[PDB]
């Protein structure tokens, strides 16, 4: 269930996760923010990817300006910060914007 869109809330973020259907598959969350200038380019890159990857993979583009808890809690620091939680558990990360690890990554996860 590739829910593509981007979010401001641990509820939907809980929602995503549960009807994404996650049991087999890569749930790529971006966890950027506002404020963070780069991170505004970077988003719709990742959105690229969101849009290829469509279905499978869900591309949770996590706004921390406002989801600052689940970010924290997650263990955010750099933003943007990419978490790969693969089934249902944080299987990968990469941090900052690192466009080609990133698309590895998606690959990778994907493509498996």
């Amino acid at each position: 269930g590739g829910s593509v869109i981007v979010i401001d809330s641990k509820a939907a973020w809980d929602a995503q996760l549960a009807k994404g259907k996650e049991e087999h598959k890569p749930i790529v969350v971006d966890f950027t923010a506002t404020w963070c200038g780069p991170c505004k380019m970077i988003a719709p890159l990742f959105e690229t990817l969101s849009n290829d990857y469509a279905g499978k993979v869900i591309f949770l583009k996590v706004d921390v300006d406002a989801v600052a808890a689940v970010a924290e809690a997650a263990g955010i620091t750099a933003m943007p910060t990419f978490h790969v939680y693969k089934d249902g558990v944080k299987a990968d990360d990469l941090v900052g914007a690192s466009q080609d690890k990133l698309k590895a990554l998606v690959a990778k996860h994907a493509a498996a």
